[PDB]
């Protein structure tokens, strides 16, 4: 049996081949996805998944988030040099040119990086199939080239994993809508995740898909809707109560974790109420945040970002060369497309209702495991 795994810049998610369907699988603490995240605390524990997530704000010298903006690159590619502008952690330049990591003086590829966290998809996998998992499908950004691949498989193999082959993301999720007995037809696939957005044109020929384009933003993604949100809650919350949050990272972290809370909750609902107790203390005694936000409110605050997703895929459409009326089908990747007003952009993109019909965060791994189970 072949595992499915989606190795994502923000979240990981494993499934595997169960009948003629795949299967999501859970872990052990009952989550669908697993945060993309290693870190190493003062004792030097190593921390990887949720447990890591949860102590990022605190501990920013040493959480590696998003290594997979420099697996395979060199550090001199631009794309490395940007992200060290954007993350608080040390990104060195290893002996063999590549982009690594560094931590407490100890230094890790981002291939190792991602090891961790692919060792908690197939311990993940293993808690459910009773059995080891050796043979795994690895799924990658359209975009990636030979080293990005290569790196990935070095990751798979460094966590006891046989890679028996890494296929591109659109295509995975292209997969789990079942596009693949599709007519023929060109395909939109609009991938906004935690980390990244990506826009894919595909076409379903004779049931092989092919891509005409790609584009996005390497830097756009759900976190940065999360930090808007968290920015504003920290303003709210000095005008206030006078206490500038800013200064204490311990309420940071509880401050973006409740934003990414609300800003999920607002997927669903049209208010929601931000609830911290003894988030700060006062010559008053303890403080505690109690904050209503409607929909409307959080989508003013997120609007540019919604709006960078735009220009992206017109040029997408434009490299492929079609025009709005070409595109059959546009599918929903990554778990911002959750968000109503992602939604409805999307909807004014292309001049159709996208597909909601598979789990956003989920159809990747999904369209891996049958990749999987056809190997198999
Ligand atoms: N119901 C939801 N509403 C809004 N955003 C969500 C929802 N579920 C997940 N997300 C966001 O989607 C991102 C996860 O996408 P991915 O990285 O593809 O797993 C995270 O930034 C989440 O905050």
């Amino acid at each position: 049996a072949v595992v499915g795994i989606d190795l994502g810049t923000t979240n990981s998610c494993v499934a595997v081949m169960e009948g003629k369907q795949a299967k999501v699988l859970e872990n052990a603490e009952g989550a669908r996805t697993t945060p993309s995240v290693v870190a190493f605390t003062a004792d030097g524990e190593r921390l990887v998944g949720m447990p890591a997530k949860r102590q990022a704000v605190t501990n920013p010298n040493n959480t590696f988030y998003a290594t997979k903006r420099l697996i395979g690159r060199r550090y001199d590619d631009p794309e490395v040099q940007k992200d060290i502008k954007n993350v608080p952690f040390k990104i060195v330049r290893a002996s063999n040119g590549d982009a690594w990591v560094e931590a407490h003086g100890k230094l890790y590829s981002p291939s190792q990086i991602g090891a961790f966290v692919l060792m908690k998809m197939k311990e993940t996998a293993e808690n459910y199939l009773g059995h080891t998992a050796k043979n795994a499908v690895i799924t990658v950004p359209a975009y990636f080239n030979d080293s990005q691949r290569q790196a990935t498989k070095d990751a798979g193999q460094i966590s006891g994993l046989n890679v028996l082959r890494v296929i591109n993301e659109p295509t995975a999720a292209a997969l789990a809508y079942g596009l693949d007995k599709s007519e023929d037809k060109v395909i939109a696939v609009y991938d906004l995740g935690g980390g990244t957005f990506d826009i894919s044109i595909l076409e379903i020929q004779k049931g092989v898909f092919e891509v005409k384009s790609t584009n996005g933003d390497t830097f756009l993604g759900g976190e940065d809707f999360d930090q808007a949100l968290l920015r504003h809650i920290v303003k709210e919350f000095k005008r206030e109560t006078g206490v500038d949050l800013t200064k204490d990272n311990m309420a940071l972290q509880r401050v973006r974790e409740a934003a990414e809370k609300a800003k999920c909750e607002l997927s669903s609902s049209v208010q929601t109420d931000i609830n911290l107790p003894y988030l700060t203390m006062d010559s008053s005694g303890p403080k505690h945040l109690n904050m209503k936000l409607t929909r409307a409110q959080f989508e003013g605050i997120v609007t540019d970002l919604i709006r960078r997703t735009i220009a992206p895929c017109q040029k997408a459409m434009q490299d492929a060369e079609v025009s709005k009326s070409d595109i059959g089908e546009v599918i929903l990747v990554g778990g911002m497309t959750r968000m109503p007003k992602v939604q409805q952009t999307v909807q004014d993109l292309f001049g159709r209702a996208p597909s909601k019909a598979v789990n956003p965060d989920e159809a990747v791994a999904i369209g891996a495991a049958i990749q999987g189970g056809v190997l198999a």
